């Protein structure tokens, strides 16, 4: 815990330029397809190893997915009319999140696997997002995963993966062990506020100590509003961009913490690597590329969560250091790694990217006719980019939720 974090400044956020076709998402297209007509997914999560490998067992590529089902034909979610009302469905899906699994010989084209756990199995009912990871190739996997309401809790459940020739099963994850929640003095507490953000596990293994990490989404701990906006937290703004308004409400952070050992039965909270104080409360499901000697850690954010007089895209966000605790410099300088479109705002959410440079999104709203909206619940289009130093461009797109594996484990 002897490192400092690194403020992700409001002098850095001046500079997020949207629409930069080097960090901008290819539109998606209104007439996309939807992979499933029975139900909704977003938050995707490929099954990887301690480094953040993409891998598939037995020639199987695998996802989890947060998900609920289509209400097409229930009641419930009827309008006045007794029509189908989609965008009342897909707001609630936060409510109804399970985690799900598909599987693929191609890394697309998903087959639905279902429910990872049965129900009741989760302590929340709400099973919020995470990360699958591949222990060993014996198929055993710990799903870290958020139990949310009440409270938010990184958790984790055991289980194995089995493969035949006609696809992918999981069993056994029975048993949620609640590793951790936020502790009011690093990380911000519901007490201190009711809107606190405190989610996502991303954990890896870092080669350099040998020792298991998580990153994780917080906030900085503090009761609501009350936040000091430091000169650090600042940057060197420009004359004439000193007010803030009420940018103290945005206290996003990217946290961390460390495990006892490569069990990861037990953890040490540690300070964050990026604090967003006075910049943005939202600081989304962290993760990590190690690439050419260099922590690559990429956030999701909103462009309805900056504070006051900055603003950006909703898209992915990253930083790049020569150490994991820092300090860290934003990518691209602003920190923008790939950005919505201004024509498409809300096309997509989720961006993951992976370290064979694919990034991988879920559609959220298009624009449809006039001043309607067409909802996805579904995988966008793939994009490649590549890094260089501090660097990224876009070069490539692929099909609808392309998510290959990087390597391929045979089981024993
Ligand atoms: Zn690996
Ligand atoms: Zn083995
Ligand atoms: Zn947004």
């Amino acid at each position: 815990f002897n490192y400092k974090p690194t403020p992700w400044t409001r002098a850095d956020a001046l500079k997020v330029h949207s629409d930069d076709p080097t960090t901008t998402q290819p539109l998606v297209d209104v007439a996309f397809p939807v992979m499933s007509e029975e139900v909704f997914i977003w938050d995707t999560m490929p099954l990887r190893d301690f480094d953040g490998d993409i891998v598939s067992v037995n020639g199987w590529c695998v996802i989890f997915t947060l998900t609920a089902d289509r209400n097409t034909n229930n009641p419930d979610f009827q309008d006045e009319n007794g029509n189908y009302d989609i965008k009342r469905d897909w707001e609630d899906r936060h409510g109804r999140a399970r985690i799900c699994y598909w599987y693929s010989r191609t890394g697309k084209d998903w087959i639905f696997g279902g429910r990872v756990m049965a129900e009741g199995v989760s302590p929340t009912t709400r099973e919020w997002a995470g990360t699958p990871i591949l222990l060993n190739d014996e198929g055993d996997i710990d799903l870290y995963y958020t139990c949310v309401t009440p409270g938010a809790t990184i958790a984790k459940v055991r289980g194995k993966i089995v493969t035949s020739d006609e696809g992918v099963s999981l069993e056994g994850f029975q048993h949620v062990k609640s590793l951790f929640s936020a502790d009011g003095k690093i990380y911000q507490t519901e007490e201190q506020n009711a809107y606190w953000n405190f989610r996502d596990p991303s954990p890896f293994i870092d080669k350099n100590d040998g020792k298991l990490y998580m990153l994780f989404e917080g906030n900085v701990a503090g009761s609501r509003g009350t936040h000091e906006i430091t000169q650090e937290d600042m940057g060197s703004v420009p004359p004439g961009y000193e007010n803030v308004g009420g940018a103290r409400y945005q206290v996003g952070c990217i946290g961390l913490a460390v495990a006892k050992d490569l069990s990861g039965d037990e953890w040490e909270i540690l300070p964050p690597l990026i604090t967003a104080v006075g910049v943005n409360d939202q600081t989304e499901r962290p993760h990590f590329v190690f690439q050419e000697g260099k922590y690559y850690l990429f956030t999701i954010s909103h462009k309805y969560t900056f504070a006051d007089n900055l603003t950006g895209p909703d898209g992915v966000y990253g930083f790049v250091s020569n150490q994991l605790t820092g300090p860290y410099t934003p990518m691209n300088s602003s920190g923008l790694v790939l950005g919505n479109p201004s024509s498409q705002p809300f096309q997509t959410y989720s961006h993951y990217v992976m370290p064979n440079g694919l990034v991988t999104s879920f559609i959220d709203s298009v624009p449809w006719e006039g001043e309607k909206f067409r909802i996805g619940g579904t995988e966008a289009p793939t994009v490649k980019i590549l890094l260089k130093g501090d660097r990224s461009f876009v070069v490539d797109s692929f099909d609808y939720g392309y998510i290959p594996a990087m390597k391929d484990i045979i089981l024993k």
